[PDB]
RNA sequence: AGUCGUGCGUCUA
């Protein structure tokens, strides 16, 4: 019919998206240039992303400047931190394509292969007479070098003698053609791989046929709709899910368009998502699971190998297929990979039949993920794998997209996956958890950093999962009172945590904050980052002090985890406790930033704050509310707080924090070898100080 | 203001 015909052509459109525009935007940027933005346009081109937006077209002329702007800083990052190792290749003849020059070279297989090249891969190209054969090319040079050009790899042909022709797309109107002479070596060193960006300009091009397209310009939730509380009270019994749960899991599934569910960290957020898929499955429909990271996508499928309980509690394990590379992709998932599962399944006349096999053996491969993705009911992935090309080449609608860490990502990346026809869509997030990646601060300045969950809780408020269990009632107290506003309630194990000890002695509590009387900071110009010795002696002794009173009686085996803000002093802190420790520090220990550290929850976790000196008022990143939360809500039982007295309370939030610690009389007074009575120096400075 | 998630492909003479 007219309708079907209609849909048909926009999803060829959206699957089939030209990305000629983003390549001759980005080529047109200069590799060398070292400023906060691509060009010297005027700053007023740049604006706020509006809550609303009138139509398609302001929605792109406002996101287009942002996605340029952190693409630039991508680049930039890549040039400045990563040093890609350079290559030669020799130039050949080149064809005129639209507004553009397809340059064919010819390369080492050995040299690419070790460099890393793709068909997906951004390139700077420049020539270097005076280069001598023996230097060591480096992305110094590239940087510095007068004439430098960016490329993008368009394939990558082998051929007989180990020889790769690939051809290179530039800027048809940039002067560096003129070097381009046949049998010209030319100096390239990769920049980065321009993939999740070019989905992400499809994504945002092809909003318009989205079906979605005004629920997402207005980032208005559907109305609710009652539902029965029989039904949820059934429901609820049948998964043994919470009430506010079932409730909010009914409210979701009942409602067609987005969803918004508020889960705080501990509140059976990946319980929720299986309650949300068991729920779907027992009302063929496939659903896909996009998540920010691998990680995620990793946790879901091992949740869901174990199975999903139906209402009729008939547990059923539908066939899962995960989109992601086995090296990416955790261990124990890679049974659940395409590729694995394929195999699975498949279980010069010689040139001639060789060459026929191997065609006959891609045909096949081809054929049995087909089948497997068009048989599969949940396909588990990350939101730039969701636009990978087998699933547009297969076109096959996605009824319902489930989203998690909706906060942790941005919108282009959240509504990818909705490109495949995703007329229910289902995000899950909590604002209060660390905000999406952005590499660009003056992007984060016109709001680019927020994602389009935070516009969506903005509009209308989402169902906060206020029932948590493994978040001790002390620890979620002050979140609850200032970073949550109220809503939460502590679980039925309020104090019946299995881990019981080392808490009834009084210098181990569920909370703690040991503040520092003196130290200093010192700042390495390399990496810019501060590093304290006071708070890594401090930290190490708490360590052995705990591991002396419970070195036999119990095991730390991947128990107590140290975060810091900074990377350099997480790493100094490793770097010291393997020389103290040892190589029990292996696994007994995770070191890892606060950031990094995200989705990883253990019993004991030390906040480690590096800012100490009163010199400067400024507070970085502690200031932000979200990273606070972030470092609060990973801990279970026993949280150790470092960091200076003053420069923290000149925070307003950490002043606040202080403050109910001092009327909770969870303020210590600590310094170097502060359980250490030999030495006089400590007693002293903390009598002092008292 | 000092850190970070995301992507790629495995047989070719």
């Amino acid at each position: 019919a007219e309708l079907a015909k209609q849909e048909l052509e926009h999803m060829r459109k959206r699957l089939n998206v030209d990305m000629n525009p983003l390549y001759e935007i980005i080529l047109q940027w200069d590799y060398t240039r070292n400023s906060e933005y691509p060009d010297d346009e005027p700053i007023g081109n740049y604006s706020d992303v509006k809550d609303f937006f009138n139509s398609p077209a302001d929605y792109q002329k406002v996101m287009k400047p942002l996605l340029l702007l952190e693409s630039w800083q991508g680049l930039c990052s890549s040039r400045d931190r990563e040093d890609y190792k350079p290559f030669s290749i020799i130039v050949g003849n080149r064809t005129a394509v639209s507004d553009f020059y397809d340059v064919y070279a010819s390369v080492a297989k050995q040299v690419i292969q070790d460099c890393g090249i793709s068909e997906s891969d951004l390139i700077v190209m420049a020539y270097l007479p005076d280069f001598r054969p023996d230097k060591r090319l480096s992305s110094d040079d590239f940087k510095k070098a007068q004439h430098t050009c960016l490329a993008k790899v368009r394939t990558l042909k082998n051929t007989k003698g180990g020889n790769v022709d690939v051809t290179l797309r530039i800027h048809r109107n940039h002067s560096f053609s003129k070097f381009l002479t046949l049998r010209s070596e030319i100096y390239c060193v990769k920049v980065m791989q321009m993939t999740t960006i070019e989905r992400e300009y499809s994504t945002l091009e092809g909003l318009e046929y989205y079906d979605l397209v005004g629920q997402i310009l207005q980032a208005k939730p559907s109305p609710p709709v009652n539902v029965d509380a029989a039904e949820i009270e059934t429901v609820k019994k049948s998964y043994k899910l919470n009430t506010s749960q079932a409730e909010a899991i009914v409210n979701s599934v009942s409602k067609e368009g987005f969803s918004l569910i508020q889960g705080p960290p501990g509140t059976g957020k990946t319980k929720t998502i299986l309650g949300i898929i068991g729920y779907f499955l027992s009302t063929k429909q496939k659903i896909l699971i996009c998540a920010p990271s691998n990680a995620a996508v990793d946790e879901i499928c091992l949740r869901l190998k174990s199975g999903v309980y139906d209402k009729q509690g008939h547990q059923f394990k539908p066939q899962l297929v995960r989109v992601g590379r086995s090296d990416v992709v955790n261990v124990a998932i890679k049974d659940l990979t395409l590729e694995e599962l394929v195999d699975k399944r498949i279980g010069d006349e010689m040139r001639e039949k060789n060459s026929v096999n191997y065609r006959n053996r891609d045909l096949d491969r081809r054929n049995a993920q087909a089948h497997i993705l068009a048989v599969s009911d949940i396909i588990c992935s990350t939101l730039s794998g969701s636009a990978h090309d087998v699933l547009a080449t297969m076109g096959i609608k996605f009824d319902t997209v489930i989203i998690d860490e909706a906060c942790q990502c941005t919108e282009l990346s959240s509504i990818i996956p909705l490109r495949y026809g995703g007329k229910r869509c289902i995000m899950v997030g909590d604002p209060n958890q660390l905000p999406p990646t952005v590499l660009s601060g003056a992007a984060s300045n016109f709001k680019y950093n927020q994602s389009l969950f935070v516009r969506m809780e903005k509009n209308s408020s989402p169902y906060l999962l206020d029932v948590q269990y493994r978040m001790h009632p002390s620890i979620s107290k002050f979140p609850s009172s200032e970073f949550y506003q109220g809503r939460l309630k502590d679980g039925p194990g309020m104090d019946i945590l299995n881990k019981r000890p080392w808490h009834q002695l009084e210098p181990l509590a569920p909370y703690k904050f040991f503040d520092i009387i003196s130290g200093r900071q010192e700042q390495n110009a390399k990496t810019m980052s501060y590093t304290n010795m006071e708070e890594i002696r401090v930290a190490i002794e708490l360590v052995d002090y705990l591991f002396r009173k419970f070195d036999n009686k119990i095991d730390f085996t991947g128990k107590i985890g140290i975060i810091s803000p900074y990377r350099e002093q997480m790493q100094k802190m490793r770097k010291e406790f393997a020389r103290y420790f040892g190589g029990m520090i292996n696994k007994s220990i995770d070191f890892n930033t606060i950031d990094g550290f995200q989705g990883q929850e253990k019993e004991i976790i030390l906040i480690s704050c590096v800012r100490a000196d009163d010199t400067k008022s400024s507070v970085g990143f502690l200031k932000d509310f979200r990273r606070m939360n972030v470092a609060l809500t990973r801990a279970k039982t026993s949280i150790w707080v470092l960091g200076h007295q003053r420069s923290l309370a000149k925070s307003k939030l950490w002043r606040d924090l202080i403050e109910d610690a001092k009327d909770r009389s969870c303020l210590a007074y600590a310094c170097s070898g502060f359980l250490d009575p030999r030495n006089n120096r400590a007693q002293s400075i903390l009598r002092k100080f008292n």
